[PDB]
Formats: structure tokens, C-alpha cells, sequence
């Protein structure tokens, strides 16, 4: 249906700027609001309110440019904002070397039933944020089925 | 004001902040506002964003190196309809033998439509604007967007 068809095409544009961005270490922050309202943390960033593509994903994410410090947020299948500020969790439990943009995945997962990907940029690995808890080094094929399930 | 028009003038600050910018880093760009004549032939070749506005996004579109940064950006009023679009190159005399794809790609689509387009020349960092076939050269900031609040 056109429903499906288009979230499909939605998982296709993240994941391959998602595995481009990998490649070659750009950190990225990608928050995908569910049914917990984001619209507080979608207004601390730039709105675009923009149709989702890979290529529009990995420019936003250029280090050194300035979208690229801070959250992307998707809702209804549309960038809504970048740059947005998540909070950073105080949890214990992440990964002691892992710095800012994956405490800031946590923390925002700790008050949302949001996902949230992201890519480090010390590592290129690949990592998703969910109700308190981080999931990492995951290959392409865990990714994909992560935004299927969700 | 009205707001449409306090929303014309937020997109021309956006556009005169990202264009002085790229200016001063010679990052090359190409961004043609759509005005009357209709430009749907040429959104529909590039990658559709139909986003709001920013001085941040015109300036991550156009880093070297990206997926978005060839071809043009055509806004459409208010919001930034696609890029890496085409547009036609123009066969015009009048286009300074030195100057590459990015200005003959905006007299171009200039002679068949009436848009304005302005361009950032990679080489130089100098701010040009083509309109009606014509291209006009080496502008200031201020002279930048005299044209554009003219053109409204
Ligand atoms: C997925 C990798 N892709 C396809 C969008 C990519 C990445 C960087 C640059 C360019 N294309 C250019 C610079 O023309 C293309
Ligand atoms: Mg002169």
C-alpha cells in the first residue's frame, strides 16, 4: 500500500546514509519520534520540515557545517528539525568511552518511546538508542531490522 | 508588513546569510528563485526537499564533496522546492570566456523563465546574478539583496 511503500523508502534513505556516514566516521544523532511528542526538543533545532533522502541526510551531517552539531528528528516520515538538543542521560550503564551524541541518544530514550541512531565518529560504528538502553556495533542487516520492528 | 511579506524578508536574510558566507569560503553555488514562469520541469530532475528556509541548510547543501552540491537549488516562495537540479546551458557571448558550467547554467534557465539565480563562483568567491539572459557580476552584499527585495 502507499503507506508501506513510503515507509520502506524512509528505512531505504536512512540506512544508506546511515552506512555511507559509517564509512567514513561522520558522527550523526537521528531521532525517530513515536508516539511520545517531541515537538519541545524538535523546537531547540533549525525546522525544515523536509522529505527524507540520503542525500539530504548525510549533508546534514558534514562535520564542521552548521546542521551538523545536534539531533535530527523525523516525524510523519519528514525531517523536522536539526540541530535539535537532546538531554544527556546520567546513566551509569553506557559504554565508558563513549562520549556526548550517544548519551544524548540515551537520555533521550529514557523519556520517549523514540529510536534513535547513531554513528560514532571515533569508531564509525553503529548504534541505536531505546528505552534506556544502547544497542552497538550493529551490522547493516540489525539496523534495517530494528526500523522494520519499530 | 503583512506576513507574507515578513516571511519574504526572513528568506531573503536567510539567502544573503548563506550566500556571504559561501562567498567568503568560495564554496560554489547556484540558486535559482523561481518567480512567475514556472520551473516544475526543472524541480522534478533534482532531489526533492520542499524544506523551510535556513541560512543553514543553503549552506549544507552546497560543501564540496556532497551528495547535494552539484546542480542547482530552486526555491520555490518560501521554501527550498529541490537541488542537484538542471538546468539548460546557455550558447550566450556575453558569459565571460573564464567562467564554467554553474554561470552558463544560470543565464540558461534566465532565458527562459524569469527567475533570478544567483551564483558563487568557486574560483574568485565573487556573487553574481543572471535575469533575463543577462548576468551581472562581482556584486556586493548590499547590491545582493537590493536585487532581491526588488524582485520581492
Ligand atoms: C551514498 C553516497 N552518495 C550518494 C548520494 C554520495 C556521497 C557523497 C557525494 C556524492 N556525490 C557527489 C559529491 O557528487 C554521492
Ligand atoms: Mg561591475
Amino acid at each position: 500500500t502507499p503507506v508501506e511503500e513510503a515507509q520502506q523508502k524512509t528505512i531505504e534513505a536512512i540506512t544508506k546514509a546511515i552506512n555511507y556516514m559509517a564509512k567514513r566516521r561522520i558522527g550523526a544523532l537521528l531521532t525517530i519520534e513515536r508516539d511520545t511528542g517531541m515537538g519541545d526538543y524538535i523546537e531547540t533545532g533549525i525546522p525544515l520540515n523536509a522529505k527524507v533522502s540520503s542525500e539530504l541526510l548525510i549533508n546534514i551531517f558534514i562535520p564542521n557545517t552548521p546542521l551538523h552539531d545536534g539531533a535530527v528528528i523525523m516525524k510523519n516520515n519528514e525531517i523536522a528539525a536539526a540541530a535539535c538538543y537532546l538531554p544527556l542521560s546520567e546513566s551509569p550503564f553506557i559504554s565508558k568511552e563513549l562520549g556526548t551524541r550517544h548519551r544524548a541518544a540515551v537520555g533521550i530514550s529514557e523519556v520517549t518511546d523514540s529510536l534513535t541512531i547513531i554513528v560514532s565518529e571515533e569508531t564509525g560504528g553503529v548504534s541505536v538508542a531505546k528505552n534506556g538502553d544502547l544497542h552497538r556495533e550493529l551490522t547493516e542487516e540489525a539496523l534495517k531490522e530494528m526500523l522494520e520492528a519499530e
